[PDB]
This record gives C-alpha cells, structure tokens and sequence, in this order.
C-alpha cells in the first residue's frame, strides 16, 4: 500500500485515511498545481468555489488548505501523481489507476468521484463518450462498498461540458450519508 508521498516520488500528497465519505479523484496535477505544491490551483479552475456552492464544504477553501479536507470526510488523489500538465501531454506510463485501485481497496471511502469524465475513463478502461455523469453502476475489480461518480471538469478547458448538476447531487449524496451516519 503506497504511503501518502509515494516515498517521495509524488509531485503532490495523498489525502487519504479510513473512514472518509467522499475521495475526489483528478486526472493529474496541472504545472501550476504541482508547483504549488496544491491541488486545482489554476485560480481559474472551479473545484474549490464549486465545493463551496455545493456544500461539500461550509467556506471556499484556497488551494494550500486542500489536505484539511478530512475534517468535512473528503481525500484527495490523481490517476497520475508522478507527472504534471494537461491530460493530452501526459506520457503513456503517467496514468497508474492500477495503484489507485489499490488504494481505493485499503481506505474504503463511501464515494469515489472523478472530477472528469477523462479520469474515470482511464480507470474504467471505457471511452469518455460512453460515461454519463454521476453515479456509475458498479465495475471490475473494485468494491460494491464504493460508489463510483463521473463529474464534469472544473477545468478551464472543459469550460464548454461544465455542469453542477451531478457536483450538486454529489453534495446531496454526501450530506444524505454523513446524516444518516449520525441518525
């Protein structure tokens, strides 16, 4: 089970623990996020404000403030936590859903959520253009424990896709589980 840091090899940490209700799964670090040291750090991209809006958190976080996550029941973690950039430039050997998988399986988060559709496609092993947003039906090598949720990019690029319908029924979804789990 890799530690947080990969042995120092990630661009950027882990956020992940047992218990959480909600991991947050991103493509790859942009520059500007792996420089930071941060996650969704391009002060254009929508993740943080959209977490906001949906209630996943009670304040807009700033970017350097993503690993106190926990404290709401979300993590945090990548497809590719070794390289850095836009999707189209990454290198074959970037995308290591492999060890996600194996991560997933250890920490047992109630909800897995990629924050694009380019993500869960790379895990799933099934072309974007078949992906709906939301809730997935249940897949391969993966625990029926785990919901799986496909999101629109918060990106700049995927401007034109970006909806909060299925970020706002996400939110819906994490409220529902962290009131029941105090009912």
């Amino acid at each position: 089970v890799p530690d947080l840091t990969g042995s120092g090899e990630y661009l950027v940490p882990d956020v992940l623990q047992p218990g959480l209700t909600l991991v947050l799964v991103g493509t790859a670090p942009s520059g500007i996020s792996a420089r930071a040291r941060a996650y969704y750090a391009n002060p254009e991209n929508k993740f943080w404000r959209t977490l906001h809006a949906v209630g996943l958190t009670p304040r807009q976080l700033v970017p350097q403030e993503y690993a106190t996550l926990p404290q709401y029941g979300l993590g945090l973690t990548d497809v590719a936590k070794r390289h850095s950039g836009v999707d189209a430039a990454l290198p074959g050997e970037a995308w290591r859903p492999d060890e996600l998988r194996r991560k997933v399986e250890h920490y047992r988060p109630r909800i897995v959520a990629f924050t694009s559709k380019r993500g869960a496609s790379e895990t799933l092993g099934v072309p974007t253009g078949k992906l709906p947003y939301g809730p997935q039906p249940q897949p391969l090598d993966w625990p029926a424990e785990t919901e799986l949720w496909v999101l629109p990019s918060t990106s700049p690029l995927g401007h034109n896709h970006f909806r909060l319908e299925p970020w706002q029924a996400l939110g819906d979804r994490v409220r529902e589980l962290r009131g029941a789990a105090e009912a």
